[PDB]
């Protein structure tokens, strides 16, 4: 089985209204609501890929309650862990000015960031946990390197999806990979980092540090992947880029779903950037024959080892 | 048994947040929720003056369940009609400015129209039936009507809290009373409504085409009740108005409370006006002790007949 774990996931509440009037009476006309979630967007490029997820995190209240049918309905199963506030509603106005009102997340008790540890704790070797984005206020900072931890126990397959500093409180706990860009690479060593050679240098020190595989996102410009044995590079076709919102998450499942269903090291990297491109050149998250069609415009190299 | 009626009960989805920007991400410093909807007030208030009442109208999805579950922890019944889209959420934005975002109904069929229509058929003579807000565009225009009628002949007590028109077309029906304001007699009758004998005076012709009483709210002025033997004046204590929203509602159900629970047609109306003043002056719906404070403050006076 692979799990996504989103530790906050929204309804994003997408309004439209007749106008917007601030200190007035406003009627909306259309509304649409989405479940949102970094996990759950995994979890959807996953299915897209014909790969099965169960969603795990945090959910409660009527709120947690549609996401977990809006993932039925997607034939997505989770397995949330059910807390006392509700799940938060995040509110987007689209009529003349797009407007955003993020709301925090609920309070979740030790005992419930307890209750989904007791589910990575039952993981096996065949599993893969994908941990997704930020961290709550209320639940423990080092979330991510105590879901590692209890991995690195288990057998189980870490992935992180998150920036730098998360990825790197990992590492110890030999994750089956990080992504991290070119740019963070850059911080992380002091360093420029400007070639290809450069990218698989730091990448593998950062294999040396813990993690048994990086993939280092480089934009439009493709990809790296970095093993102790072997670096591939990934050229993406160009394109017009309509929304990169999801391209790290997608390029993330499409990595995991290749790996679960027995693709290479290099044809899983392929998908993966296909992926990643696939989003970024659509309004949403991308269809199959989307990801399919750019896979085959996606150019793999073999930079060092076998 | 006092049934309310909510064609489009919402989840008031309250929303505080400082400088509110338009085409920019907001962050919430907090928010609630609560179910809203004229009927679901009237329950409330009803409540809170210790009447039973079941709420009537349209739920679905799990916004429905919400506000089942937010009745129900509040110890009133509901028994609505399972509708097959989500019940609303409207948007309350609280900076400095109040900025209401109301959304659309649920789509609700003919099959679960009729549902209603049989209920308010299974009433007796014993019975009162709120029925208070906009019809949603998706049950029938006349639905104050459909109901009108129905109850004519199972012979409960109609009361209705609408808009003018809607108001006007129940009035064959003979309600208990109506509630319009000064400004929607002026529209009905098409003259100026200037003092309180031109309130009794068009108030009484409404209680000609029909209406067994009528109140006439005249905001922070008070309200007039009308009867084919006697007019009555209400005063209200002044104060800082803090929040109107709910107190047409809350007026509605002092009313029917103080006739439910053996009042005089004059203390039962005091009561109604003690209510709508006493939510107008605080954050949502009155106490109870806000209530019965200001009803030793409402003066009462027989403008004419006996």
């Amino acid at each position: 089985m692979i799990y996504t774990v989103t530790f906050n996931p929204s309804i994003d509440y997408v309004i439209f209204t007749n106008d917007f009037k601030i200190d007035g009476l406003n009627r909306a006309t259309a509304t649409y609501k989405f479940a949102g979630g970094k996990g759950i967007n995994v979890s959807r490029v996953l299915k897209t890929l014909d790969v099965e997820s169960t969603a795990l995190g945090f959910a409660g209240g009527f709120p947690g309650k549609f996401i977990i049918d809006t993932l039925n309905n997607s034939a997505i199963q989770s397995n949330f862990i059910e807390v006392d506030e509700d799940t938060r509603i995040n509110v987007k106005l689209k009529t003349g000015q797009e407007t955003e009102i993020n709301a925090p997340g609920p309070h979740i008790t030790s005992t419930q960031f307890e209750q989904l540890l007791q589910q990575i704790k039952n993981t096996t070797s065949e599993d893969i946990v994908i941990v997704a984005g930020s961290v709550p206020s209320s639940i423990p900072s080092d979330a991510y390197a105590q879901i590692a931890q209890i991995t690195a126990q288990t057998g189980a397959k870490l992935v992180v999806d998150a920036e730098k500093e998360l990825a790197e409180s990992v590492l110890p706990y030999h994750p089956l990979f990080i992504k991290p860009n070119k740019d963070e690479l850059e911080v992380m060593f002091n360093t420029t980092v400007n070639s290809d050679a450069d990218v698989i240098k730091y990448g593998r020190l950062l294999v040396d540090k813990g993690a048994q595989s990086v993939i280092v996102s480089l934009g439009g410009d493709g990809a790296i992947y970095i093993d102790k044995e072997i670096s591939i590079k990934a050229v993406n076709p160009q394109g017009k880029v309509v929304n990169t919102v999801g391209s790290g998450d997608s390029t993330v499942a499409g990595m995991v779903a290749g790996i679960a269903s027995g693709l290479s090291i290099e044809k899983a990297f392929q998908q993966a950037v296909a992926c990643g491109t696939a989003t970024a050149f659509d309004e949403d998250l991308a269809t199959r024959d989307a990801i399919e069609k750019i896979k085959s415009q996606v150019t793999i190299s073999v930079l060092d080892g076998e």
